[PDB]
């Protein structure tokens, strides 16, 4: 009955979207409007023990008011003849639908000191073209190490900032700066080994890469901002979107492609272009055992790359999806906001993996590449 | 028996030895090679019509041909001997000699200091000036502004290119970055022009659509330009240049059809790059034009002043890409036979460094056009409604 109901109004959503006249616009709103009020009567399968008068039976009733609201301004446009008008009305009716731990501060100090250890490892005992992004991958690390207190202590308030509205876009952005420069000189790293492993044959590079990490982080800095937020009564450093469900689905979207996406590509295609040519050289000596232990190294950072990000990115791809109405269940929506913060913790951990991977791995590489 | 007609059969009968399985199948390619290899030497390129046939330029012609007679027979030898996998070993040396001719009949001298200065006196101001939009932007904090970031996004990453390019013409066109960047920075340089392209066709659109009056559009114009950017991707490689000893970044198309190739690429480059945005950019200036002449004395001021708003981006498009549009298309009839005139094919050469550079200003154009008077086009909108 309320599958039936929702059915009804998601269906004529997409009518709305691929109608072309005011008159198509206007029926479909009419048989919204009917399924909304009928739909308020109601009582779903999660809450069909619950009391009519609880608060619960409240808000959620308030909700289809606002529905029922929304279709009405709707409905105003399209009986004044107005499509565009309309249609862009019935894309709030969207966001409408979809608005219907002491372990945590611990991991995140615990891997910080860690990360900075390994780190400070690297920039010390560095003081070629390949060790000069290794500087600047171990330097992008440290300052994303950092921020690690901030966050822990934001959590520690439950979601609440202190530190003003000027800090929210500045350490905001400088996570964002540091975190694409760190992705950024991965794939550099990636891109080199490559074409060491084929021809035995940078002061541009670099500033480019910052450059790039630069322009990535500004929808950070336009949009990151101290809000209020009346359905919990909290002072949280939130992306501040204009009246936003949209903005949420497309920005969600900018996070998977620019840093996982294009970098994976990347590190994936370097990856198997490094296999593909140590494969047709054909060993079969000592040489086979060496040629074996240069390809677990090639195997390590591609495998060490999806082991810290694809679990973040995956809840972000669920979360967008959640903003575009696909999913809707809220019992599978509460499962990403619980996993999130532990998923964050998997990208920052990537830094301390980062020391291992290309740094304490460096003279090898090449004295058993110019061996094979 | 017209030269190129007679290297369509030595390259046809080329793919036959590869593809062929029995001595009896690459004799019978190699016998027709020769016949239209002696048949070639006698005649005369399609460029060295004006020169004598006793010239140097004319006894190195037929002395190659020599030289691919020469590799035929010896291919021959192992043919009649019953040696496929060597008489097929023996035909991939004459690639290295038809590589040797298409390079040839088909200078890095030509260098200017110039070129250089100018790639970069106008990297540091478009950067500057494409910059202080994205500052601005954030001291501001619509969809035609997501369309600015965008755009803006683009032509930065576009200028940034342009050290790349100052210094490859520096060395006289000798790469020394690897063949990876060439392959690399040759498609970045392609994905963000026509992704500059395709934004200033959307806020053509989109002040058209206001005139008269997303989420999906962006990530869609940057799926267009990786599209569009798949044939520099796909051919872009360092090959050796041994006439001058410099390894160059260039679109290394198949030399069984490279004169095919070039041509209709260059074609690609007009039709994507020029006429379709053209069609566009110039739809929507004549779209706002018609609905502000319909619909004064003291009314008349504030609609010109929107309609010289609306007259400088569809004018500023065609003087910054009109020039090397026009420098393409004189290019792809040299390829097709067209154009034979040395003299003239020299000026084309002479000119495109200076018809490319204009590409790059429209970039540095642009941040006037659409950031710097946005506030102006919405208010003076918002009066006349
Ligand atoms: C190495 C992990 C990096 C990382 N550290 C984080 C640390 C803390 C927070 N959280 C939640 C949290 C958990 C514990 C305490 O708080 C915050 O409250 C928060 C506050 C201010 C700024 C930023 C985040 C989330 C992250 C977080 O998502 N990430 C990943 C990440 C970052 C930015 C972007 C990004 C990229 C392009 C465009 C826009 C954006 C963006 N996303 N949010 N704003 N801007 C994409 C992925
Ligand atoms: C904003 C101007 C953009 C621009 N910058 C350029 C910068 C440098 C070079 N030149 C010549 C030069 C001059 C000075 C120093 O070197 C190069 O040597 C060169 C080297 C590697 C990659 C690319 C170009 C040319 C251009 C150049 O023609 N263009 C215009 C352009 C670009 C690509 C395409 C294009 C479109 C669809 C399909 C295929 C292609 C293509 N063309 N060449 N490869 N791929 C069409 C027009």
């Amino acid at each position: 009955d309320l599958e039936d109901n929702w059915e009804t109004l998601n269906d004529n959503l997409k009518v709305i979207e691929k109608a072309d006249n005011a008159a198509q616009v206007k029926d479909a709103l009419t048989k919204m409007r009917a399924a909304a009020l009928d739909a308020q009567k109601a009582t779903p399968p999660k809450l069909e023990d619950k009391s009519p008068d609880s608060p619960e039976m409240k808000d959620f009733r308030h909700g289809f008011d606002i529905l029922v609201g929304q279709i009405d301004d709707a409905l105003k446009l399209a009986n004044e003849g107005k499509v565009k008008e309309a249609q862009a009305a019935a894309e709030q009716l969207k966001t409408t639908r979809n608005a219907y731990l002491d372990a945590i501060p611990i991991l995140y100090y615990i891997i910080f000191v860690i990360g900075f250890l390994v780190n400070i490892v690297v920039v010390t005992l560095f003081c070629k073209v390949s060790s000069i992004y290794i500087f600047n991958l171990a330097v992008a690390d440290l300052l994303l190490l950092a921020t690690l207190p901030l966050w822990a202590t934001y959590y520690s308030y439950r979601y609440d900032w202190l530190f003003g509205p000027v800090m929210c876009k500045v350490f905001g952005s400088f996570l964002t700066l540091n975190m694409f420069a760190s992705i950024f000189f991965i794939t550099c790293m990636s891109v080199d080994r490559y074409q060491s492993v084929i021809y035995p044959f940078a002061s541009y590079i670099v500033p480019l890469v910052w450059c790039m990490a630069c322009l990535s982080s500004l929808p950070t800095f336009y949009f990151r901002d101290v809000r209020t937020i009346e359905y919990l009564g909290v002072n949280a450093c939130i992306m501040a979107f204009p009246p936003y469900a949209q903005w949420s689905a497309g920005i969600a979207l900018m996070k998977n492609i620019l840093g996982f996406i294009i970098p994976l590509i990347f590190i994936a295609t370097c990856y198997f272009g490094i296999r593909k040519h140590l494969l047709k050289t054909n060993s079969y000596g000592k040489n086979r055992i060496t040629r074996d232990q240069v390809l677990k190294m090639a195997a390590a950072v591609v495998l060490a790359f999806i082991i810290c990000w694809l679990p973040f990115h995956v809840l972000t791809f669920l979360d967008a999806l959640a903003w575009m109405g696909v999913i809707n269940s809220c019992e599978v929506i509460a499962v990403i906001d619980l996993a999130l913060p532990f998923a964050i913790l998997l990208g920052f951990t990537n830094s301390c993996v980062n020391p291992f991977l290309y740094c304490f791995v460096g003279n090898r590489f090449q004295q058993k590449l110019r061996s094979v």
